């Protein structure tokens, strides 16, 4: 396979100025006509012109209203279209085409194709070539004039992007609509939709133009009472864009429309974002909690995109973190003041040191701008995402909101209507520097390392205190392991956001302060600090590195209660349990490896019990963060800790560390679970479809958090209590009582009662299937034949598939069973998937990315099954690409 270089970018000899497409949408096929206004540009040399096109079958092709002829003056191998130069005129000239295309057999959901009732296109990034030929790169940018025709009992909604600026109807029961969309776009941010659609609707005002813009949002019509959320999620997103950047929407219109097959959480097409309706509809009733913070986020960064995507837009693929990286930091700021709960932040934080440091540390470790590919369906990762937006984040808490927004507003004045590169952002930040620094000869070059160089960087601590001097000394070293990227690491610039809280009365000793490490280590030292402080390192977690902050757990424990920031309380509770878990971890394997007839664990430390106790009982503190203290760190986040990982002794460690804890506290458990419920399960506003209360939420978290705590313990009766949980109106707590039974003879009584509640919203019994996929049951491997033969069957919604086999793979006993029955399960559905969806295929794949982190029987067992997947003969591209990165082949 072809790889691409990001050295290697040169622009088109070729330039298409306009498109004119007529898109006839017939039962058994559809037909796509193509007018293409094209030139010669001044780089041209002579070449053939060459189209992409994948998967088109060709009616005819024409230059100038003459026809081409195959073999003699074009070859179509079904990826490339190649006419030869001898036959491309040298100015102006029209290339035209018709195709027919096959939107219900198209299962790979991109181009074209049907979800369900509704046909609707997804040309990101490499799928517009799928509905006709183009130079299909995102620097082509051109004019649309684009005609839709369908039949009109069927297709009764047909949308586009820029004006509607005809209707007509067609002889034999059809009707078209053109839409003309002036303002040049890449071809990646066409849209198309035609279904049966319904809509709610409203008007917005900008802030300073006073432009009315109308915004619809659409869905199937048993569905459309479920929009409510996602418009005010709109309204909200518009606001902040408006009251942080100063940045108003330019069009007349804007569009969301929900379908129910799709392969992420959405798509920003001008004026026309298409989403999954997992990231779209809601309603109080046949919603859990989840899905009202996932749809204001996924609506919030489609929306974002209209500036940092669509109006400031790419050179090239590989530079594609300047508009994800930066539209999720925008989505996150967004969020954060949306939700106003220190969990938004610290969720963030948790996802990006879980899931992207260890992709970070696998063989498929990029940066976050990569010098090469081979699959650009492949390029969206967690990397160029989470630590492209934390990245970003970067640039804000060096400069500050004041110099940020003005750099910000300098990128965006300059590149309004262009195309712009990483450095392009970098270079807009560093005015912003020289400003704050005051002085022009400040840079940000080292900065542009955050870009080039791949691996998480680990910053580690030592301190000195001089009780005579009232001097105290942070002493910083920063180390990058080398990889397959950089032989040699480079010193970063890493900012840290510090305080120091004098341990005696819980208060800051300095003010606000961001340390600029630059250098390999550096030493930091202040005066005037009349008592040994305990430093609070990383507030806000203020870079994406691994932070050893070499503290005791007595001063962890310190911090923990008397800290302003929530995320160095959350870390300081962090490190404390990664002490104890590496520990036991430790104990229980060599009991294990010597066969021990006898041996001890080392028990949690009593004062961080008492600690958590003091936090739980404090009617003042925050039910979010509560639930995060309660819980141990993510299996994945740990397995970035441990050589050789044993599964199973990991397993162990868990389950000895909640058992000492719940030991000392669980009647505490019961108590809060009992006095929380007023609150948190109020009623008051549950038919009120616009009202949602996070801080509610986050109580809801922490008694379904606290109820499973209590049943694996098996607290005296509990079942009463989760009996009660299956009758509330709140599927999130309806839902928490079938997964928390599992450890009682009640759990096929809840599942049959809970399957009822969900089977007749698509989108809630998708997360009923959730549930049983991740419920902690023995009999696990025959309820997933149960799903798959009453449920899931041949369903191929990659919403349903991953429903039922995502949840299941973070079942730390099950999945990876010492047999391989868990891998051999994976493989086989990856593999059955592969067939019609490798995107989905792909991610499918994700608990395969740890395979070299664990215990040499289950490195191979999973080895084994992904050169089993490799070696099917009928493997697509995309799959065999990713799994030959990800097995070092
Ligand atoms: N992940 C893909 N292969 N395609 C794909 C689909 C949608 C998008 C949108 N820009 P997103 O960042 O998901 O909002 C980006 C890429
Ligand atoms: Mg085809
Ligand atoms: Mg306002
Ligand atoms: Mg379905
Ligand atoms: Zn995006």
């Amino acid at each position: 396979p072809k790889i691409h270089y990001r050295k290697d970018y040169k622009p088109s000899g070729f330039i298409i100025n306009q498109v004119t497409l007529n898109i006839n949408i017939h039962d058994q096929e559809t037909i796509v006509r193509s007018v293409l206004d094209m030139d010669i540009s001044k780089h041209n040399v002579g070449e053939d012109l060459v189209f992409d096109g994948v998967g088109l079958k060709i009616n005819e092709i024409s230059i100038n209203n003459k026809k081409l002829v195959e073999g003699e003056e074009y070859t179509y191998d079904n990826e490339f279209l190649t006419i030869f130069s001898k036959f491309v005129p040298k100015s102006k000239f029209a290339f035209s085409s018709e195709v027919i295309i096959h939107p219900e057999t198209n299962y790979a959901l991109t181009g074209l194709y049907k979800s369900k009732n509704i046909i609707v296109s997804q040309c990101e990034a490499t799928g517009f070539r799928r509905i006709t030929f183009f130079i299909d790169r995102p620097d082509m940018m051109a004019k649309y004039d684009v005609t839709v025709t369908a039949d009109k009992e069927k297709y009764p909604v047909l949308l586009s992007n820029g004006d509607k600026v005809n209707e007509f109807e067609i002889p034999g029961g059809r009707h078209g609509a053109r839409f003309n969309d002036p303002p040049l776009k890449p071809c990646y941010l066409f849209a198309v939709v035609a279904g049966d659609l319904k809509h709610l609707s409203a008007t917005y005002i900008t802030k300073y133009t006073k432009k009315k813009v109308e915004l619809y949002v659409f869905s199937e019509e048993k569905y459309v009472s479920k929009l409510q959320w996602a418009l005010e999620c709109l309204k909200k997103s518009m606001a902040f864009d408006e009251d942080y950047f100063g940045l108003e929407y330019d069009l007349s219109r804007l569009n969301l429309v929900a379908v129910s097959d799709f392969n992420v959480g959405a798509m920003e097409n001008k004026g026309l974002n298409i989403f999954n309706a997992n990231s779209l509809l809601a309603s109080k009733k046949n919603s859990i909690d989840f899905s009202y913070a996932r749809i204001l986020t996924v609506v919030g960064h489609e929306y974002f995109h209209q500036y940092t995507g669509n109006r400031v837009t790419l050179r090239d693929w590989f530079q594609l973190t300047l508009k994800e990286g930066l539209t999720v930091h925008r989505e996150n700021l967004f969020s954060e003041e949306m939700t106003k709960t220190v969990t938004t932040r610290l969720s963030h934080v948790d996802l990006l040191r879980s899931v992207q440091f260890l992709e970070d540390s696998s063989p498929l470790s990029h940066p976050i701008r990569p010098e090469s590919y081979v699959s650009m369906e492949n390029f969206y990762t967690t990397t160029v995402y989470d630590k492209g937006s934390e990245v970003m984040r970067m640039y804000l808490t060096i400069l500050g909101e004041e110099y940020y927004k003005k750099g910000f507003d300098i990128y965006i004045k300059k590149n309004d209507g262009n195309t712009a590169t990483c450095e392009d952002f970098n270079y807009a930040m560093e005015q912003a520097y020289k400003m704050k620094k005051a002085d022009n000869s400040a840079n940000l070059n080292q900065y542009l390392l955050w870009f080039s160089q791949s691996g998480t960087p680990h910053v580690s601590f030592k301190y000195n205190y001089d009780a005579e001097k009232k001097q105290y000394s942070i002493h910083v070293n920063q180390y990058t392991k080398p990889d397959e990227n950089q032989k040699e690491k480079k010193p970063l610039f890493i900012p840290i956001s510090v305080g120091l809280i004098n341990p005696e009365n819980g208060k800051e000793m300095i003010s606000q302060t961001t340390l600029e490490l630059t250098k390999e280590s550096d030493t930091f030292v202040f005066n005037n600090i009349a008592v040994k402080p305990i430093p609070s390192l990383f507030r806000g977690f203020s870079a994406p590195v691994y932070i050893e902050d070499q503290l005791t757990d007595e001063e962890r424990i310190l911090l923990l209660k008397y800290d302003s920031d929530a995320f160095v309380r959350y870390n300081s509770c962090t490190n404390i349990y990664m002490k104890q878990i590496l520990m036991n971890y430790n104990e229980f394997l060599k009991a294990k490896n010597e066969k021990l007839e006898s041996f001890q664990l080392t028990p949690v430390n009593a004062q961080f019990i008492d600690a958590i106790k003091y936090l739980l009982e404090d009617p003042h503190a925050d039910a979010g963060f509560k639930s995060y203290i309660v819980s141990l760190p993510q299996d994945r986040y740990i397995i970035n800790f441990v050589s050789n990982l044993d599964t199973d002794v990991l397993a162990d460690t868990k389950e000895y560390i909640y058992k000492q804890i719940g030991d000392k506290l669980n009647d505490v458990y019961y108590k809060m679970f009992k006095s929380l419920e007023a609150k948190a399960d109020d009623l008051t506003y549950f038919n009120d479809e616009s009202h949602v209360d996070f801080d509610q939420m986050n109580m809801r978290t922490l008694r379904n958090t606290l109820l499973s705590l209590l049943s694996k313990a098996q607290y005296p009766n509990i079942l009463n209590e989760i009996i009660e949980h299956s009758k509330s109106p709140y599927p999130s707590n309806w839902l928490t009582s079938l997964s928390v039974s599992a450890y009682f003879d009640k759990y096929f009584e809840l599942y049959d009662k809970t399957y009822k509640l969900s089977k007749d919203d698509e989108l809630l019994l998708q997360e009923w299937l959730k549930t049983v996929s991740r419920s902690d049951r023995k009999d696990i491997y025959e309820i997933l034949k149960k799903l798959e033969n009453e449920v899931l069957k041949d369903s191929k919604n990659p919403n349903d598939i991953r429903a039922v086999y995502l949840p299941f793979t973070n079942n730390l006993r099950r999945f990876h069973d010492i047999s391989g029955k868990g891998y051999k399960l994976i493989a086989e559905v990856i593999t059955k998937t592969d067939k019609f969806n490798p995107m989905v295929a792909t991610q499918l794949c994700e608990p395969f990315k740890l395979w070299n982190k664990l215990d040499t029987k289950r490195q191979e067992l999973m080895l084994n099954e992904m050169n089993t997947m490799l070696q099917e003969p009928q493997i697509s591209n995309n799959l065999k690409e990713y799994l030959l990165r990800l097995t070092n082949k």
